[PDB]
């Protein structure tokens, strides 16, 4: 009957992604904490507090479409990737949870976009889009 | 063993610090024979042991890799790192997946800094992260 934190927070992580995607907004404003803190590193942003987060995620334009691709639970931690269609654009999210007293506590968002590589290596790589993550 | 988590956290663990510490017999060691690593915004795929043993040998700079977050579930592992390259402050995200004690894929994120869009000012504060240290 017991259940272990890792598998509290692998639920948890899942229900967060599942009410996001399905803009289920009572649902997921039910499983944020109070004083949810989220942070966009990349972008030197920072959102506190569940009524902000909420409106953020209400506020946000366009047509976006996002599936989980990997979902790793340890302890109150989560890491979560998703193919992200935002608008027209292939994109994909690598986001970092935090669960406290069966609440999402913090979320911390990557976005990583297609780049060149740098050269050097061309000798070593081969040049193919990768397995399960979609920039095309 | 009933789960693999304890010794996939010591494997990742082990990967980053003799990766860090340029200990390359000893990270050698650590990858699978048929090793595959992804830079999936590159669409660049390198595979086996020595060809991803030179990739990182070659790779020039004086990088240096600090650990922010490290996830172990089963065999798999999520790690967060800042990277320091000169005076450059990157972020790396990396999901490596475990075979028979052996890293067998490694699959890179580098999320590059940029200016958000409009719209959320009132909403957000403009702050750097608490871990994760961009330029």
């Amino acid at each position: 009957n017991a259940m272990t934190d890792t598998e509290q927070t692998r639920a948890l992580a899942r229900k967060y992604f599942d009410t996001l995607n399905g803009r289920a907004w009572e649902e997921f404003a039910a499983l944020l904490a109070e004083d949810v803190r989220y942070e966009l590193p990349q972008t030197s942003e920072r959102i506190t507090g569940r009524a902000d987060y909420l409106r953020f995620n209400q506020e946000y334009p366009g047509d976006w479409q996002l599936t989980v691709t990997r979902l790793l639970a340890d302890g109150p931690s989560a890491a979560v990737s998703v193919n992200l269609t935002l608008g027209d654009e292939r994109l994909v999210g690598v986001v970092f949870l935090e669960v406290v007293d069966g609440l999402v506590s913090r979320v911390t968002d990557f976005w990583p976009e297609a780049y060149e590589p740098p050269p050097g290596r061309e000798h070593l790589v081969e040049r193919v889009p990768a397995e399960l993550d979609r920039f095309g």
